[PDB]
């Protein structure tokens, strides 16, 4: 738009690109997501509207969203850093426990949110976690059910992630539950522990074969259902369940319990949000402020 002032790129997020940008009336400062023909999708209209009430300290405020010169421009809340680059600024210190304990915390209270509106993000991964100085972490850049897609990228492109998709998922299923959201969380709180991608896929078989390896080859007596799932096939590898103990260390057995119970592979055992913020890990939880170089 002419109302504002692209400042620098910021990314290529899940469905077009964002940039910083300042409104040149009003001088704030926002994330502006640009998605660019032929009058698109009246249902996403809905949907991301739908977006727009979401109302929660950890869940990044949707301001406003402008159909234009053929695109659609997404106008959020800003903040400073995602996770991604946190991680990779402390990778050789480490986040101290009590701020990791923190971020998993108030995620689990913004999916508490979102679930309870019935409302997914589809998309959870490190670049979509927005943190600030004042030691807070947000839910940015919901995915859609559809959108514009389900493309194979944010668009064109570069680098789609498989790596922190649930097993129902790479199953094939068709209907996805807030499950798949508490996988994703399970596998961000792994990776903000260890300091590295705890499945890291590179195909979509390579990706589910790394959880089978680690988790054990998923059967009808842990996931009751899964020999019917639409992509299960008979012919998987059976890996057993190694020592869990390996997973996370040097995590404590608080961390380790909460952990195995957001990476179960049944998605009606998982965990949810509400049940994992009442977890014993949580009995000592407090608000540190990270040290950020902006
Ligand atoms: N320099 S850095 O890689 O850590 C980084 C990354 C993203 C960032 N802002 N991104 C946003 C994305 C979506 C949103 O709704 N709001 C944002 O601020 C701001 C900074």
């Amino acid at each position: 738009m002419e109302n504002f002032q692209k400042v620098e790129k910021i990314g290529e997020g899940t469905y077009g690109v964002v940039y910083k940008a300042r409104n040149k009336l009003t001088g704030e400062v926002v994330a502006l997501k640009k998605i660019r023909t032929e009058g698109v999708p009246s249902t996403a209209i809905r949907e991301i509207s739908l977006l727009k009430e979401l109302n929660h300290p950890n869940i990044v405020k949707l301001l406003d969203v402008i159909h234009t010169e053929n695109k659609l421009y997404l106008v959020f809340e800003f903040l400073h850093q995602d996770l991604k680059k946190f991680m990779d600024a402390s990778a050789l210190t480490g986040i101290p426990l009590p701020l990791i304990k923190s971020y998993l915390f108030q995620l689990l209270q913004g999916l508490a949110f979102c679930h309870s509106h019935r409302v997914l993000h589809r998309d959870l991964k490190p670049q979509n976690l927005l943190i600030n100085t004042e030691g807070a972490i947000k839910l940015a850049d919901f995915g859609l059910a559809r959108a514009f897609g389900v493309p194979v990228r944010t668009y064109t492109h570069e680098v789609v992630t498989l790596w922190y998709r649930a097993p129902e998922i790479l199953l094939g299923c068709k209907y996805y539950s807030t499950a798949v959201d508490i996988w994703s969380l399970g596998c961000i709180f792994a990776e903000m522990v260890t300091r590295r991608a705890l499945f890291p896929g590179d195909s979509e078989i390579d990706q589910l074969f790394r959880i089978f390896r680690t988790l054990g080859t998923p059967d009808e007596v842990v996931w009751p259902g899964v020999t019917s799932m639409p992509d299960y096939k008979p012919s998987f590898p059976k890996w057993a369940r190694q020592d869990f103990s390996k997973v996370v260390p040097p995590l404590d057995e608080d961390g380790r319990s909460l952990l195995s119970q957001m990476l179960h592979y049944d998605p009606n055992k998982r965990i949810s949000a509400k049940a994992a913020l009442a977890h014993p890990f949580f009995q000592d939880v407090t608000k540190p402020v990270p040290h950020l170089r902006l």
